[PDB]
């Protein structure tokens, strides 16, 4: 009950939430990539993204395909 899994940007990134894995949701796709994942596509971890402006996370978040 509760809690998301851990997958990869492919089964995550590539379409809307119909593309997300079971368990994943389509504002904060980020948090279910994995700690590469999110290191991998965003080029930083959640201690830099809590750190962020504003600007920046959402073209963090819309480089790869989030926002």
């Amino acid at each position: 009950p509760t809690k998301l899994e851990t997958f990869p940007l492919d089964v995550l990134v590539n379409t809307a939430a119909e593309d997300l894995p079971r368990g994943v949701d389509p504002s904060r796709k980020e948090n279910h990539l994995s700690d590469e994942d999110f290191k991998a596509v965003f080029g930083m971890t959640r201690s830099a993204f809590a750190n962020l402006p504003l600007w920046k996370q959402q073209n963090l978040k819309k480089e790869k395909g989030l926002f």
